[PDB]
């Protein structure tokens, strides 16, 4: 079963782009699709991006999925950040059914 990998924290301030990556650890990141959770202390893991790129009804359009096949990488790219970004973000896909997540990455928003 492939691990998904991502940093543990990431910081940048108000009105600025973070990104957020999760590496594959085996296998092709293109062969499962690749969710992203937002969570913030309280509350379930709350889809931000389904299937690569997606994003949920609700969901602005300041957060940005992407897949980098050449590193083997999915990643969450959150522009013009707000306060309320402030939370723990969750790579997740399958191994044939099977639930696999990252390890998660905080983002802080300075100020």
């Amino acid at each position: 079963n492939f691990m998904l990998n991502q940093p543990h924290s990431v910081s940048e301030s108000p009105g600025k782009t973070v990104t957020i990556s999760c590496t594959r650890s085996s296998g092709n990141i293109d062969s499962n699709y690749v969710q992203w959770y937002q969570q913030r202390p309280g509350s379930a893991p709350i889809t931000v991006i389904y299937e690569d790129n997606q994003r949920p009804s609700g969901v602005p359009d300041r957060f940005a999925g992407s897949i980098d096949s050449s590193s083997n990488s999915a990643s969450l790219t959150i522009s013009g950040l707000k306060t309320e970004d402030e939370a723990d973000y969750y790579c997740q896909s399958y191994d044939a059914r099977n639930v696999v997540f990252g390890g998660g990455t905080r983002l802080t928003v300075l100020g």
